[PDB]
This record gives C-alpha cells, structure tokens and sequence, in this order.
RNA sequence: CUGACCCAGAAGAUCUACUAAGUAGAUCUUCUGGGUCAG
C-alpha cells in the first residue's frame, strides 16, 4: 500500500468526520488518493450486517476508465464489488440491478440524470457517499447541477429519507463575474450552497511538503508589434472592394441590410456584417421567379467570396501568408469544380489576375509574422539550455494546429522538434475529428525519451486528461478565465518550469493580469470564510438554497404548439423548389426523409454513402446524404440547406436546427411507400 | 460477443465580438439512435 502524506491526511480529515467538504488543492498533489482514503474509511465504518454504497462521477470517458481501473485495483483485496457505466456500457444490463449488485460505481453524470428522469433510480438515498470530480462545474445547467437539484429538492421537501454525504474535489473554485472581494465571497458562498458544503479544506499546517511536491512555474508576458507593411492585405482589400461594388450593382440597398457601422476588412465585426447580409439576401422574394433566382444566386456567390476573403485575412494575421493563400486556393479549386457559371467564371478570373502577385508576396522572407519569429527565438533559447525539454503549445483553432505543425517542420532552425497533434473529437465543416484511440496513441507517444517532444493542442489538454510533465508552456494568443489559468499552470509542476504568453494585443496581457488579481481575491475570500462559525455558515447556505429553489420552481415554462399548415422548401442557393412538408417523414424521431418520386428528380447523387445535391445545373448545393435503415436506403436532408416559404402569407424564414422548425412531424412507415 | 470506422439527432460549458437580454463565430465535452469492416 502507498504511504499517505501528512497533507493528504489533513485534507481528508474533515471528510472522515462525515461533513460535506469541498477539497481545494493544487493539481498534481494526489486528490485521487485522498478520495481513496475517504472511501476506505467510509466503507469500514458500518456495523456488521450493514453496508454502504459509493458513487464516483467522472466527466470524460478516459477519466472514467482510469478511475474504474484504479478503484478496481485498490479495492480488489477487500472483497468489494466495483463496476462502471458509461455511453459504451449503458445498453447491456438494467442500471438498477447493476447499482444494487455493486458497492462502488463509477458513472458519467448524464447516465444518472437519464435514469433519474426515467424513474429507474427513484432517489439518491441508495448511495451513502457521493464524490464529484472537478466540483467547480456545479453551476448553471451542468449535469452536476441537475443531480444536485434532485438532492436539494429531496432535502428541502420534508421527505424524511437518508441523504448521502457529498465530497467535491477541485483546484480552483473561481470567482465568476466578481470585481471586488465581496462579490468573490458571494460567489464562493453560492458555489458552496450548490454542493451543500459547510467546510472548505485547504493545506495549512503542512505547506512545506506540498511545496516540495508541487512547484508553481514562473509566468512571463511577451508583447510583439504587428507587421509594418502588408501587401497581402492590400491586394485582398482591393479584391474585397471590387466584390462589394459588384454586389452593390445587383442590390442598391446593400448598406441598409445591417446596422453594423464602420466595418473594416479582416475583423470579426466584418464577419458579423457579412453573415447578416448573407442571411438577409437569402429571403428576398420577387413576383418574377427567374429574376429572384438569379439575383439570390449572385448575392450568394458574392457574399461567400467576401466571407472567404475575410477568413484568409484573419488566418494571415495569426499565421503565415502561405497558409491563407492555400486556403484561398483550395476554396477556388472547389468553386471551379462546383458549378462553374458566368459569375463564378468572372470571380475566378479576377482572382487569377492577382494570384501571381499574391504568390510573389508570400514567398518573401521579409514578410514573416513577428509572432512566429518570437516563438522560434523562445523555443531556441529554451531548448539550448535543456535539450530534454518537453513542451506543450496552446492555440485557438484547429487550422492553427496544422499551420504551426507545418511551420515547425519546414523551419531549418527548429530541426530538434518532433511535433504532435491533439484536437477534439467532433467533426466540423472543414476538419475531421480525432477518435479516442488516436488521442490515446498520441498521448502515450508524447513523453520524455519518446517520439515527440512538443505537443500542439487546442483546449482538450486543459482539464482532466493526464499528460506527461512539461518544462515549457507557451500560450499563443491564449487567455481564458481564472480556473483555466490555474489549471494550465498545473502542467509544469517540475522544478524550474516556465510559462510564456505570446500576443500582439495589449488587452490580452491586461486580461491575464486581471485574472492574476482575481486569484488573490479568491484566496482572500476563502481564508475569510474559513474563520466563521459553522452554524452561521450553515444558516447562510440554507437561506441561499431556499431562494434558489424558489426561483427555479417558479421559472418553469410551457411549450408552444406546432403549425399544421403546408410549407415549401427551397434551395438556399438558387431558390428552386425541393419538396413540401407534407412529404417529410421522421425515422425514430431523429432522421428526416422525403417520400415520393417527384423529389427524386429534384436532386442528383454523387459519391461512406453518397451525398445528394441540387439537381439544377450550375447550383449543386449540398442537401443531405444517403443512409441505410433496415432494408431501405433512403436519403436524409438538412434543414439548414433550405429556405422555408409559407404557401399563404409567402414570407420566408431560415432555421438552423430541426427543433426550431415547428410543423406536423409524421412518423415513417415501411408500408407507406406505395402511394 | 469483442474491437476499429462512419452517419444522424439532441444537450452542456467556455471565450471573443455585436445589437438593443438576445445574436453571430470559435473551442471542448456528453448522451441517444442508425450503419460498415475484421476477428
Ligand atoms: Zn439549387
């Protein structure tokens, strides 16, 4: 058995008396072993003929698997039954039987939320000890807060039933939107009332051991200047002006479609303006349908090209010009191969006229991003002293990950670096996700004396995921909140670690400094709370809980009624009729398909299974995909590909999700496909 | 029955920027259902 340290025993001491405790301790101090000690002491306290049941909550699948393994290995000699349920372990055995036939259960919180909503688990009285991992997530509409709402409704309801003891583990409670110490204290009291905690446990009499175990890295701030002369931006701005003039020719009122004023190229405000203009131009209707179709298609193309130009400007701002040029080239190749008509012909020719000068500019070694030069200098200096350095690099977008990996690999001065890539799992319009086995493989490969010494990642590596110790942390234009800042510096716990923040904007550094001051506010508030009498704290928490319960009980609102009128679905790019809502069928309340031979003529299929597109030539707008259901291969459509026009009134509306569109949803019938 | 891959829905949190609380864009996570390949 591992020998517990003194500060671990001090942290676990309040919980071993049966008090609801939030344990706040730095990252890397071993809160898992503290939870193990608390669970071991809790289970052995019951008299003969009685038993206690413990549930552990994990927020991610890898953490759930790791906790299940740790608990199973630690309690295997004691004769306790350990199990776990998650998304991959759910539809096998009834959950109530699994809970009743085990002593320690590792869960994802949504499983318990689902089973409490269903009624399979009627109450939380079946557990005697509840442990929340990363307890700072217990706010707003998180599943943690749903479980705690169930708990608190049972508590403040007169139901004389036993309730479990609640333990939470975190590294930072946070301050929310606090500006002074009073607001921070109010926020911390509210968080304590969420978890029914009356004690906050910190290391006081054993600080020296904690510092010899966990070391806080030194923080640096690096501000750089932007480019002096930008020819790339000049050319792209001229192209954007020409496109804007072309769009104004068709639509004379373009400047009154959006209320954004003083827009500038290459900014988020311009992107909001162009998105608003796009959504306004796709609902224009005219008595003449051919004129409406041609005008809407022209405006669609113009606005899409303007949006791509703005995206390229932003990419060039945060990376090399070559990345932006490649992005534009890929878009224009897809445009050339995606329904080349006369307007697309003109736009492509106008781009090709300047492509030569664009390529000449991006290949000049005097136009490199100063941010990249500073990053290269930092990496060179840090790896000169310690050749065995392990680095992690935080960026904002998934495209920046690939751009920086390419820049590192192509850099002759960074030949000692072996980049590794880590992104999220979900899929986007331009990027594919990363599967769990791939993430585990890269995480295992990234370590000392391994295949990689530098990791480029998005916010995946912020919380929960176990990573090898890093001597260097670089934040590339990367600032969040106080919890994120405290967690991020828990990655360089090694002695002599450093953290660097790289930016060309002063507000970024100012925000990081504001976070560093809010941290002191939070520490002072915690120290003030620990000196109160426990009865007064309990009364305060009870009052807060009563007020919150009253508000949330009064907040509940009803659900409106869907519309029974027939509607038309039109192509969002060319306004051609696709189908009516009378031909839409729902498969198992989540797949939407179209029945009839008329719809089959309105689309073409081009090769997973084949996608479907608008059959009208020169448009080829994406409409959906083919899926297999039982013995049938039917097509499924996306609501965000169509404009919804009412038959009677004639107004047109846009929707982004199928739940926003309220209409009669007729279930699919296998024998219906005969009329 | 195990793995590996994909598709469709829905929910949650964070950040930035707008308009007069909502809106866009980005990042990450979770749950439900439908398929493919290998053993
Ligand atoms: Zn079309």
């Amino acid at each position: 058995p591992f020998k517990p340290r003194n500060y671990q025993l001090e942290l676990a001491l309040p919980a071993m008396k049966g008090k609801n405790t939030i344990i706040c301790a730095p990252t890397g101090c071993g809160k898992t072993f503290v939870s193990l000690l608390i669970c071991e002491h809790h289970l052995k306290k019951f008299p003969q003929g009685q038993k206690g049941k413990v549930v552990f909550f994990a927020n991610q699948i890898p953490v759930y698997e790791q906790q299940k393994s740790v608990f199973s290995k630690y309690f295997e000699r004691h004769g306790y039954r350990v199990t776990g349920i998650s998304g991959a372990t759910a539809e096998n055995v009834p959950v109530e039987q699994i809970v009743e036939n085990n002593d320690i259960i590792i869960l994802t919180p949504q499983i318990l939320v689902n089973n409490l909503k269903k009624g399979t688990i009627p109450s939380l009285s079946i557990f005697t000890l509840m442990i929340f991992d990363e307890c700072h997530n217990t706010s707003k509409q998180h599943p943690y807060n749903m479980i705690m709402f169930n708990y608190l409704d049972q508590k403040l309801g007169g139901s004389s039933g036993p309730l479990p003891q609640v333990i939470g583990l975190t590294a930072s409670v946070g301050v929310g939107d606090a500006k002074n110490t009073d607001e921070a204290l109010d926020y911390i009291c509210k968080l304590c009332a969420s978890l029914d905690a009356s004690v906050i446990a910190t290391v006081k009499h054993n600080l020296e051991e904690l510092e010899q175990v966990v070391y806080k890295p030194q923080k640096f701030f690096r501000k750089v200047e932007s480019r002096i002369s930008d020819k790339f931006k000049y050319i792209i701005a001229q192209l954007m002006r020409d496109t804007e003039s072309l769009a104004k020719r068709i639509c004379k009122d373009l400047e009154n479609l959006s209320q954004i004023q003083n827009r500038e190229f290459g900014t988020q405000k311009y992107e909001q303006w162009i998105v608003t203009v796009q959504k306004a131009c796709m609902v224009f209707q005219m008595p003449d349908k051919d004129e409406e179709s041609r005008i809407c298609k022209a405006l669609f193309l113009y606005t899409s090209h303007l949006r791509k130009y703005n995206d390229a400007l932003i990419i060039s701002e945060h990376a090399r010009m070559k990345d932006a040029l490649d992005y534009l080239k890929d878009f224009f190749s897809n445009v050339r191969a995606a329904g080349f008509d006369e307007i697309e012909q003109d736009l492509t020719q106008r781009f090709e006229e300047k492509l030569q000068e664009l390529e000449s500019v991006s290949r000049d070694p005097s136009n490199e991003n100063p941010k990249l030069e500073d990053l290269c200098f930092i990496l060179q200096e840090e790896y000169h002293l310690n050749p065995e350095t392990i680095t992690i690099l935080f960026v904002k977008t998934r495209a920046l990950v690939d751009a920086l990996k390419n820049w590192i690999e192509g850099n002759p001065k960074l030949s000692f670096l072996k980049p590794g890539i880590l992104t999220g799992r979900g899929k986007t319009n331009q990027n594919t996700g990363m599967t769990l086995p791939a993430q585990k493989c890269i995480l295992d490969a990234f370590k000392a004396s391994g295949d990689h010494n530098i990791l480029i990642a998005t916010s995946v590596a912020d919380e929960g995921i176990d990573i090898a110790q890093c001597n260097l942390v670089i934040l590339y234009e990367y600032v969040g909140n106080v919890i994120k800042m405290i967690q991020t510096r828990g990655r360089g716990r090694a002695r002599g670690s450093k953290c660097f923040l790289l930016t060309s904007n002063a507000g970024v550094i100012e925000k990081e400094q504001i976070n560093m001051y809010k941290e002191k506010m939070m520490n002072d508030s915690i120290l003030r709370l620990q000196t109160w009498d426990e009865a007064v704290f309990r009364e305060k928490i009870l009052h807060i809980q009563t007020h919150e319960k009253f508000i949330r009980d009064s907040q509940e609102k009803p659900k409106p009624v869907p519309d029974k009128e027939n509607k038309k679905l039109l192509c969002r790019k060319c306004k051609a009729l696709a189908c009516y809502t009378a031909d839409v069928r729902v498969i198992e309340e989540c797949h939407y398909t179209v029945l009839g031979d008329a719809f089959k003529e309105c689309f073409v299929s081009r090769p997973k299974r084949a996608k479907i597109f608008c059959a009208r030539q020169n448009c080829s707008h994406d409409w959906g995909i083919h899926v297999k259901y039982k013995t049938f291969e039917i097509p499924v459509i996306k609501i965000e590909s169509f404009v919804v026009e009412d038959i009677a009134t004639g107004v047109q509306t846009l929707y982004s999700k199928w739940k926003d569109f309220h209409f009669e949803k007729i279930p699919f019938d296998p024998a219906e496909m005969s009329k």
